């Protein structure tokens, strides 16, 4: 009598141990947060840069290096992003310790728990459904906190959005004075910072700080 | 007791299974919350871009020469006025978006009110322990989290699509591409500053006047239907 | 004269190289992930040999004993875990990164731009290529260096997970003491099952993550 | 183009000096294997030390009672084992500064990168069209070569350790003895017999770590790997 | 009657004579001034060098112009510490060694007490006053030592500023790295000026320096 | 016969004043602290001066980095510290000159006492001469005590305050970093740690530490 | 936007730096607590002794055991009056002594202010806020003085009851006149007046104030 | 633009707070009682300890078969009484809320909400507001302790005549200095005790406090 209660207790405390294992994962979870947000930032970069390419008239006459260099930096920043997005995907899908914990190790625990007394096929059903729920909720967590992260570091990375900045500058330069060349220069610069690692490093720094 | 634990178990499971089928039946409000989360992202970007433009305004001083300001001075002051409005607009919008997304739905009724109700009717069953009710609370929480997840997944993909479909309303990148192209032409030098102030005003009012919102709602519903 | 031309081209060569080195230095998150991979790999290989040697001592099983069966089972699981973890650790170690992209593609672009200068000869070009190769090799150096030291420190931090030496110490200490022979036997069985399951259940993997992450900063 | 061939061939001499040093580095195998072995051996002994410390740390003696009924020699065996643990910790504490000293001894690798390289630089500094920028490239390439050597050292010593730790499996007395113990216990009535076997085998394996057989086996296996 | 007046006068005359004998004995003071100020100087030298030293990490056998310089600087630190660790007890000893002033205020004065105790009208009260007057003359001498060593040290910390190489080289290093070309050589150059610094404190240039500045303060 | 009475009355009054001087601890400990702290601040001053002497001067030039930010912030902290010390030293002197009850016990109260004692039988001007001599020596011996226990205090504090001696600690940290693993990481480490050392000298942590340590040394003797 | 919030945060953090500086200045705090308490004590003491003296009855050319019973005490009163008249202004010189604290709140505060006046978006209104908060901290350190010095005084008047010879002696006189004898008054008096003149009262006070400086914190 | 917005929002915080200052100045010229209460409290506890210690000299030496003051000892404990009554009275009198306590609680915290309603007005101005109000509170408290102290230091001289006990020990040693007639002691001191009980003291104290603050 009251063996039902004891078996239930075993199931519950097993599942809770798995939950605590899950909560201890931090480094790969954060690396994945960071991958999702960075991917969003890089798709907006590739779209902004494709828009400013499009506005270039292929001159075909039919009877300055300051901008050719700008358009050049544009094209190879597209090339950078195009290399980088598959690598972020790849990195994202690499298996982690948590995976093993939730698959093989959790199945091993199941088998042992089934050899107890009073453990039915229903207890197994409940155990399996809980582990499937935990597996899914890992993705829940990734999607949630990477959205929150992206929202925060779109504020923090403002300094790198050089087009809004150069336009605000340039219409301030009407009423507070050469301006064409100033814009070409600040644009070249903001490009370079996007290509030369200054951006990938800024993002590493910010998200890291967030994790501490 | 042989059939007792088996069938208390079966009642718990069938309760939960019906609730799951109910969740599938209320796949209706989901489209509105998808659209909200996507739209909130599009606006957070717009607000930040605009704020950045406004943040360059250096004031006008005795030390500001302000030479070469013809009729462009009033263009520029309307640009700052528009920008200020667009911020005040996005600032009013965003909490209405929160208020909408947060509002109670059919799904919430399935998973909250009615879930606890069914719980109480289940407590008054033979051989129902508090462990059974913990398992009920757990599976319902997971169904909440499964719905949350569908929200975040679909809305992220929606956004990925919208940033393509709304190519046209991103006036700032296009106008910069055009300004430098227009120094690259021989003829377009004089027209350049004017054209920039004008198409910028255009872009700001397209975001302000309802056009961008409406195209957003179109492309979104189009994506959802297919 | 042409002397100042030579100094101009030498200063440009140097400053492009120095820009490249500053860029390598900032690539810090991946360099740590790799340090930690190496330290973890050594820790785990030693766990595997320790566990395999406890297994080599087992009688061939009866074909065609209760707690000791549990313990042997755990040993086999832990070996499966480690044989799962190791190929993955190699994969993550070889996973390319932005450092690779600086060291190959951005460098070749800067060389195209540089090799179109005032007095830039193909010898300046050869030195530029070599210096790039040397930074790429020095990254590897630092991995081996910093991973060596990190492991030296982790072995001490992680001392409480080394359940084998501690449980043999404990066992002889309480056969020597007035404590009985069964209390000794049962205490060893218990403490071995525990050391094993903390090796198995993430507790060691979490401790290692925690300590190594604390070392950075 | 008198100064063209000047600049071109003062670059050429630089390349050829550097490449000569590189070739002299490549033929330095036997003398590297000494440093390989010292690094591998140091890590092996640091491990041995920690594992023995961890044994010794579980020592908490309780005084016997006037009432104690127990019998046997087991406490004498255990105290001798503790003694041998202290002797091993001593041995290792002694021989680590040795290894440091041996590694610190300068080799003909050191002579090619240090004495000999600085001696070639000075003659290159009396060359026509040579400038301190050339000298900076010289110093830079040499220090890159020192670093390449270091990489060789860390890499090959790590691989050698990984192989040694299997070669030396027989001396790892303490997992092996917890093994033999657990395997005996399943056959009951042999429990006291198994305690005796364990005390005896710990004593032996401690002696084999203490008495220099372990150091011999280590050097022997490292040689066998060097040849292959 | 007229007798305690006589006893009193002889007590006062004896004490005044001791006082005039203390005055001619200015020699010993200067030496002890130098001892006390020099000991304070070497205490601070010790603490600075120990702090520089406390930052050396243990040598990792994997760890690999600078290395040679930093090794030989650390050795110069350890040499300076040993020099001061013996130089200090040497200085205590020199300060303790008996003097003609010590003699004139212990032996000479107690001989005189014995003599004065066989006089007509010499109560023990008289002898208590005598011992207290003598201990007071000792404390005047000690006050003199502490006063003038304090002032002397105050002055020597300026006069000897050029041996305070360590803030000096901090300053040259930050100014150098605050410039374009200096940075290149900065890490070498402090390595040099530090070494020289540690040598001038050890080779004896500073002990001769100190001694000569003290010669001037006393003259 | 009775001259023992007059000598004993003399001795007794002098013991009164001596025990009274003994009970005057608070201002004693504060004057110890003043003399100590003064010396520590004179040393700090010379250090900071010496680092500023190595900064180059300022003229019409091209006006030429992040280092420049760090280095010029340190130079400004230096000028700050020097101003702090040049303010505190005259304060410390004026705090030391301030008179105490001890002054009164050894001047007005004593002269008063001797005038009372010059009204007694057996009392002579030679006893008055001894009274003045003894008072004058206790007057001098106060000073002696100040010199002695300030010397000892300083020799202790120069150890307990070791953590604020940032210049030697950072030059040692620097040379330890270079040649061994970790370039301009060490240069940054120097600038940061120098900045924090100067601020801890400026923010009161050092004055608070001194006021705590010499406190402790007092509580021992209590 | 962010600029406003950040310039506010910089204002607040500077002000709270000053806050934590004043927090650490306990020595001169207690010096001034003590000075104020002691001034009150000595004032009441002076007025008591002057009221004793006001009944001396002017003597001059007049009528030639009790000389030691009245004259010694009238003298000891004249001297305690002397001593108190010496001590009071010394206490006011001591209280007015500048301190590191003044430095914190004046020269240092104005240096930092000047250094904030060339931050981004710093307005003369920020500066007026700053000076207002400085003058506030300056006023509150006063408040701290007044509060603790009153609380102290109330402790000391009880802790120091044994030096209050004059109510005590009127008591011990009227009690022995109800009993079966009087000169005890004159005797114990002289002793009380001496204990207030010889330093016993002063050093008793220094002791209790030390004790409170310690245990209260 | 918003440079002028910032000028104005700081302008409104300034002028609001200065209104509250000018309120405090004039309504402080009214709060004279608190001063007087705290001073009285100190006067009375001084009185209590002095009376206590004269009473503390009760030994009741038992006599044996070998062969007015009480009135006074009574007056003593009567005054210890009057005082132990009067102290909690005075503390309650001190704790009562007045106009200021409202001007810096309610009239301030309400004009707060009003200031929050203003545009451009964030939570940092709300924190500056609250902190300036606490500084005003503490400045009023300063005022309180300050002028109560000075008041006490004057009152000690003003009530010099009621300090009967040093007066009468002085008269006794004066009357023993010139051998005459003890009885004058008991009479004069009884007189002073009744001066401290009948309320000439409390009333002369009030008159001198008011008379000083005029």
């Amino acid at each position: 009598k009251d063996l039902e209660s004891k078996v239930f207790k075993i199931l519950f405390e097993s599942l809770e141990s798995t939950r605590k294992a899950i909560a201890k994962q931090n480094q790969e979870k954060w690396k994945k947060y960071f991958i999702l947000a960075k991917r969003k930032l890089l798709l907006s970069q590739k779209i902004e840069t494709e828009l400013v390419l499009e506005q270039r008239d292929d001159i075909d006459i039919n009877s300055s290096e300051s901008v050719f260099k700008i358009y050049d930096l544009c094209e190879q920043l597209i090339s950078k992003i195009e290399y980088q997005l598959p690598q972020l995907e790849s990195q994202y899908s690499q298996p982690t310790d948590l995976d093993y914990i939730l698959e093989d190790s959790a199945m091993q625990t199941l088998k042992r728990l089934q050899d107890e007394e009073g453990w039915t096929e229903h207890h197994s059903a409940i155990y399996r459904q809980s582990i499937q729920s935990m597996k899914r909720e890992v993705h829940t967590d990734l999607l949630l906190y990477s959205s929150i992260l992206y929202d925060n570091l779109i504020h923090d990375l403002s300094i790198f959005f050089y087009i809004p900045r150069e336009i605000g500058n340039f219409i301030n330069n009407i009423s507070n004075p050469e301006a064409n060349q100033e814009l070409l220069y600040n644009m070249t610069l903001g490009l370079e910072n996007l290509l030369n690692g200054e951006f990938d490093s800024a993002m590493e720094h910010y998200a890291m700080d967030y994790m501490k």
